[PDB]
C-alpha cells in the first residue's frame, strides 16, 4: 500500500496506541515518516547483516525468524512476512511490547534524534480523530 499522511496514522489508536503505555499516540505517528515514509514495503539488511522488516523496518536478529538469522532470539516467534502486508491488523502486538522491555522507544534509533526534542505533537497534528 501507499499510505498518505491522515490515512496511514488513525490506525494507533485503532490498534491501542494512543496514550499508550505512558507513550501518548501522537510521539509515536512523526517516526513513521522516518522509519518507511508510510510505506510497509520498504525493507533492507544491515551494516550488522540483520535484515530488517516492513515500515516497522525490524530486524530480523534479535526479533523474529526469517531464518537467515541463526541465534535470533526471535522472542516474538511469528514469521516476518505478518509485518510486511499492507494490512496491518495484527502486526502491531510485537512492536507494541517492544518498549515493556524496559528501554522503550530506545529501540527506535531514529525517534531518539529526529522527533525527540522536536515537536513531534506537530506532526500529528491536522487529523480528526
Ligand atoms: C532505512 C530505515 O528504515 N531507517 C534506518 C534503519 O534501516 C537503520 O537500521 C537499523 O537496523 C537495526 C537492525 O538492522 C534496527 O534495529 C535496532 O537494532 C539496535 C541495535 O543497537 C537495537 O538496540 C538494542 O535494542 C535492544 C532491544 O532488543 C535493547 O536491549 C537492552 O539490552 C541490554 C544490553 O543490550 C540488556 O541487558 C537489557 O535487558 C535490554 N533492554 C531492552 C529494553 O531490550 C538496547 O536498548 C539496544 N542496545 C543498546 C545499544 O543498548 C534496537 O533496539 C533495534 N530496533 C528495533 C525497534 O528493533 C533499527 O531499528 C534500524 N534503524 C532504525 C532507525 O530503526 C538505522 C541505523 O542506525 O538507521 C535508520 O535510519
Amino acid at each position: 500500500k501507499v499510505f498518505g499522511r491522515c490515512e496511514l496514522a488513525a490506525a494507533m489508536k485503532r490498534h491501542g496506541l494512543d496514550n499508550y503505555r505512558g507513550y501518548s499516540l501522537g510521539n509515536w505517528v512523526c517516526a513513521a515518516k522516518f522509519e518507511s515514509n508510510f510505506n510497509t514495503q520498504a525493507t533492507n539488511r544491515n551494516t550488522d547483516g540483520s535484515t530488517d522488516y516492513g515500515i516497522l523496518q525490524i530486524n530480523s536478529r534479535w526479533w523474529c525468524n526469517d531464518g537467515r538469522t541463526p541465534g535470533s532470539r526471535n522472542l516474538c516467534n511469528i514469521p516476518c512476512s505478518a509485518l510486511l502486508s499492507s494490512d496491518i491488523t495484527a502486526s502491531v502486538n510485537c512492536a507494541k511490547k517492544i518498549v515493556s522491555d524496559g528501554n522503550g522507544m530506545n529501540a527506535w534509533v531514529a525517534w531518539r534524534n529526529r522527533c525527540k526534542g522536536t515537536d513531534v505533537q506537530a506532526w500529528i497534528r491536522g487529523c480528526r480523530l
